[PDB]
């Protein structure tokens, strides 16, 4: 009969209620440790045998008598060495190396004060953090640059995988750095209303069709104490990304984007010299080419390694040859309407209707290549021979759910992480020979037992072109009665990158979804053509029209709903923030006879607004695409409100500048059209923290009086 | 039955009603001049007998016959010469001066391009004007500043009455002018959402205890095109107010007022060499004192002058003698409770509970200064005879009006405008001698006439005191029934310098008064405590705490509702702008048992935002005063808002900065209080123009929406 709160539904809730976990959970070697606030426990994965390795008040005793400091839980412990009986771990930004078996502290080393995005290497006992927009290593700063530079950080806003800007060469004996000029970018002044007096917070921001930032690659030796910089030439308007080094650390690779992103090239450079050493492979699309993985060589074989690419619609790994630069090359055309040129022998090394989101790692002793593969709803660990490209089991023995893995070092057990619509989190060891589970570590309950919950249903709707089959999550109050009439919130996101029907735990539902389902109005989400994991085909079929087959997707799932006799085809109402804020504006705006009240939240209004790097992989230039720009600026369809729309807009969001949702409110106020608005201060793109309950009070509250 | 609509009673809309009027209306020596689209007429004030000057025709082909270019109307014309038969008139910038006698083009004269604040003096043909921060004087820059000092222009943020920074000398032989240095004033940065990528707008703000501006007074000679300036010491922290010139421009004289506002100096200055000459006259007030006039000289006699003063408690006229800084000065106490610093003999020459609004000028034969008096709703003009003090008639024959006032040359004739509750305008010719009408030029009919109307009553209750008279204005819908009940709205003002009950045209109601009235809403104003035109006892009760007395008698006035039996107790709403935002917000904060809904615009949150110049009049400094600041601070009572609060701020609004509003908006998030918000981009601190209508749509629609 209890119904849970915002409190326990949203993160940022005092109480809030989340599946059980194991924290820390990781591989020593082939040995599989349990941390936990007290003791640290290793687990034998053939057996499932617990062994207790060292409790918290051992370690304490030694740290005291080092003056070292104290440890309050083990989970923020590491395993780096397969060989050495040690430990790492940080206690008040000072770095401390453990051995556990004789109970000594072996090494302390403390970087300079306010240090981020530490990069430790286990091979050669460096690190290499940042200060500011320098980067240093162990005692010494690598650069010395002034604002407008940042170094040894992530570049090009984040696209491409760069998530760090620091690249350890296999040994630890070199470092690979990025260093973006970003003077010629345009600053975008935020205001800090908690100062004294109101002050400017400039951020870079490059807008579609406007000057980009310049990226540079150093490399740096700490023996020397001196850096190179690879000779690529003039770095305007290029993308250097997914850097990864040779196994011998005498050259670089990296994967070349030009600023249409429709040319990737696969570039060698001497680490040494910085002088480019040829390019592999060339990989080209009429509409976008996205690398986002670096290559992996063969622990085996550094003459071969594989390439990870969605040329024939899905991503898929190839295996290709080292000495590729030097052979003969030949252009092919790829079964995603691209094109490639390709030098020595290639082989696709997995294949079907379904892709590979992550590269576990190895088995050596096999010789095979472990990895994780998803289809909308589906996924799950797979092996495949890399001599003869045996695949352990078809993707078609899949389950709806949602897999996460970590490998041992010898590629023999992984950490299987997974959950299902009804398991809210299950973690098992898993034997990669069989993909047999071999000890449950974990079968979490569920956290909203003894609460009144609502229904979830799954199923599949066809696309607005009549052959794509959507999936849709639909959710009902507990006490649902299908003799009564229903109001309807349509939860949406629909843009690239992401997938907001899952096959994990309730289908992917949201806390707020819980929260509205169980206040009485229906909950509904489809995942239109655009968003992820269902290939290339499915995701660019809205290419330079960004929102268009995405809205019109969103309407056949509405058209479904009024097809219900449940339904209250008079109250439908609509949701969503970022991508999602766009399309609860767009719906609004588009079909106004359909969506009644709508929520939009951090929107994109003018795609000419937004950054260069996603912007232009999706719409190309404003000058290259005067038309789509047009018909995808709200402001163009101010005139078209009827209902109730409220914008909610985050005054420090750097991801969607807050010119986006005022200069919306500017075209209504000349249109004479009345949407409401609101700023939540001294936040970013998304509100985090106890203030997260605020807004979905205020959502709440929007749909309670309008809908 | 039919209601008018916003368009026509918003200014800024389509079809915006207003009584007719007389554009242009002024004097040529004793002789009336009004002008018109197409002719010129010249009326005798003795008889009304109309005589036709000149045609627009006329005009026109002597401008063609010298390419000077074409009027459209004749309401722009100027007569500055009481014995020439000239005519001056503004054609694309440039300045015609014109011979309606022998219909010759006397002179022309082009500013240079971009020429603003442009003062004309006919006795020397001089004319000043700024173009951006620098003065110019005929074809000359009198400076060459850079960014930071502004010349010629209004100082102290329009305080101490100064409405413009040049000040010709009687003759026209010199300009007094201010130059203003602001580099080191706070710049508060407002930002241009039209703009590619939203830009910083920044603009100078000095905020209530923190660091002022300084101000300096040349005086240029545009004969030798040299400049002076007064040589008053170490400006830091001074106002430099009021200035006027000596009858024979040997000398200078201005008011100086100190930072804390509450002594103020009357000051001479050698025209010649800027030197200071001595101080005439002092005065000082425990809370404040508040020179807006400069002093007039006796046209008949230069060795007195009249002084503007509340020493007494109600602004009153004083003679002085010139010559008082080189006499024995003596210390008094002051009615008002505060003293002053005289020298010489000084004579009352008006007295009573009520205050001179303006100095209309004099009738030099029968030695009378004419002038305008005010007290609560009643206005009139009089004389008074400088040497025996003999005023025309008591201010007790006034009746409840709004009387403004235009001098004749010798003043024998006024130019009566005025309006009463029901007479939207009328303009008399006026004979100073017996102030008896000698001719009716306008009786403006009722410009919503055939339309419905609502009901207006006007009375008194007393203050939160038990003492003190208050005027209210009550609107009632025009189909009223005292059987049934109605929602409330109280419309609210309450600071200085403001009175919104009158005795004029509708008693002060305002167009969106009239919508909600017809709409079924009772309209309820108060002047409280604080407001204008009723002494400075009644003003300076709020000393130190504003806000605080003003809400005590805003509840007076609802006790008075509650009284009424066709009010519903329960539907009491609010709204002002301003001052009236921050009486909304406090009124919803202090008393949330009793409004329901409220609207407050551009309001002032916390008096530490707010300028130096009026807050640390009324509020003293944050460091002086800390209690008052902390009570006054309406992100201190966040947590206690329990109704519908709308919050609209304009995103260019330079009186209060936007940090107010959305620094009230964080400390609600953060107490979990929910008011809602509206921003207008592009806008001062009040909407103007069309979207004034969609202004007040939003404001309806909210009250519509939660009353
Ligand atoms: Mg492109
Ligand atoms: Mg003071």
């Amino acid at each position: 009969t209890k119904k849970p709160t915002l409190e326990e539904l949203i993160p940022g809730g005092e109480s809030y209620l989340y599946a059980e976990n194991l924290y820390g959970l990781q591989w020593w070697g082939d040995e599989c440790i349990k941390p936990g606030v007290d003791t640290l426990y290793s687990i034998q994965p053939k057996t499932g045998k617990e062994t207790m390795v060292i409790t918290r008040e051992q370690i304490n005793k030694v740290l005291e008598e080092n003056k070292a400091g104290k440890l309050s839980h083990l989970y923020s412990v590491r395993f780096p060495w397969t060989d050495k009986a040690q430990m790492l771990f940080t206690i008040a930004g000072k770095f401390i190396v453990y051995n556990f078996k004789n109970n000594q502290v072996v090494s302390t080393f403390k970087p300079k004060d306010g240090a981020n995005n530490e990069d430790y290497c286990a091979a050669s006992g460096n690190v290499a953090y940042t200060i500011d927009n320098n980067l240093y290593v162990n005692e010494k700063a690598v650069t010395n640059e002034p604002e407008g530079i940042v170094c040894g950080q992530t570049v090009h806003r984040n696209e491409f995988g760069i998530n760090k800007g620091t690249f350890w060469s296999p040994k630890g004996n070199l470092l690979a750095f990025y260093r973006m000029d970003e003077s010629m970018v345009t600053q975008y002044p935020l205001v800090d209303i908690t100062a004294r007096v109101g002050e400017v917070n400039n951020v870079r921001y490059p807008m579609a069709g406007m000057t980009s930032h310049q990226v540079k690659v150093g490399i740096y030796n700490p023996a020397t104490g001196k850096s190179i910089y690879l000779n690529a030439g003039d770095p305007t308007d290029r993308y250097f990304t997914n850097i990864s080094w040779a196994p011998d650390e005498k050259s670089l690779y990296l994967i070349e984007v030009n600023r249409d992103q429709n040319h990737a090239k696969l570039c060698q450079y001497n680490a040494e010299t910085g002088e480019p050493m040829g390019v592999l492979y060339e990989e080209m699309h009429p509409k976008y080419v996205e690398p986002q993985n670096p290559i992996v060589f063969l622990p085996w074989d550094p003459t071969k390694f594989i390439y990870q690419s969605q040329r024939d619609g899905y991503n898929h790994l190839y295996l290709f040859e080292t000495n590729a630069a030097n052979m003969k090359g030949e252009t092919y055309n790829s079964a995603n309407g691209g094109s490639y040129f390709q030098a020595g022998k290639v082989k696709q090394l997995t294949k079907g209707n379904w892709l590979v989101s992550e590269i576990l790692g190895f088995n050596t002793k096999r010789k095979e290549v472990i990895f994780t593969a998803v289809e909308g709803l589906r996924s799950g660990h797979f092996a495949v021979n890399v001599s003869n490209g045996k695949i352990s089991q078809p993707f078609e023995n899949c389950k709806e759910s949602e897999h996460s893995g970590t490998l041992s070092a010898s590629g023999t057990y992984l950490i299987d992480r997974y959950s299902t619509k009804d398991q809210p989190r299950v973690i098992n060891l898993v034997d990669t020979k069989n993909f047999k589970e071999t000890a449950n570590l974990l079968t979490a309950e569920n956290p909203y037992d003894g609460y009144q919950m609502p229904s979830i249903e799954t199923g599949t709707i066809k696309a607005a072109d009549g052959t794509t089959d959507l999936h849709y999550r639909l959710m009902k109050p507990a006490n649902f009665d299908p003799a009564k009439k229903y109001p309807v919130i349509v939860y949406v996101y629909g843009g690239p990158h992401a997938q907001c029907v899952t096959g994990g735990w309730q289908n992917g539902a949201r806390g707020w979804d819980t929260y509205m389902a169980s206040k009485g109005y229906i909950m509904f989400t489809i995942d239109n053509r655009g968003s992820s994991n269902r290939g290339l085909t499915f995701e660019n079929a809205t290419f330079r029209r960004l929102g268009i087959e995405e809205g019109k997707d969103q309407v056949k799932g509405v058209e479904f709903l009024k097809s219900l006799p449940y339904v209250d085809s008079e109250r439908i109402g609509v949701h969503g923030w970022s991508f999602g804020g766009h399309m609860t504006t767009a719906l609004m705006l588009r079909y106004p006879e359909i969506f009644k009240v709508g929520v939009a939240g951090g929107p994109v209004i003018d795609w000419g607004y937004y950054e260069i790097m996603y912007g232009e992989r999706y719409m190309d230039t404003p000058e290259s695409n005067p038309e789509g720009y047009k018909e995808c600026n709200l402001k163009n369809l101010a005139d078209q409100l009827k209902g109730h729309l409220l914008i909610i807009h985050d005054d420090h969001d750097d991801t969607c500048v807050p010119q986006h949702t005022l200069s919306f409110m500017k075209a209504c106020v000349d249109a004479r059209t009345y949407p409401d608005l609101f700023i939540y201060p001294c936040h970013k793109h998304n509100v985090a923290g106890r203030d997260r309950v605020h807004l979905h009070e205020k959502i709440t509250r929007y749909f309670e009086q309008n809908l």
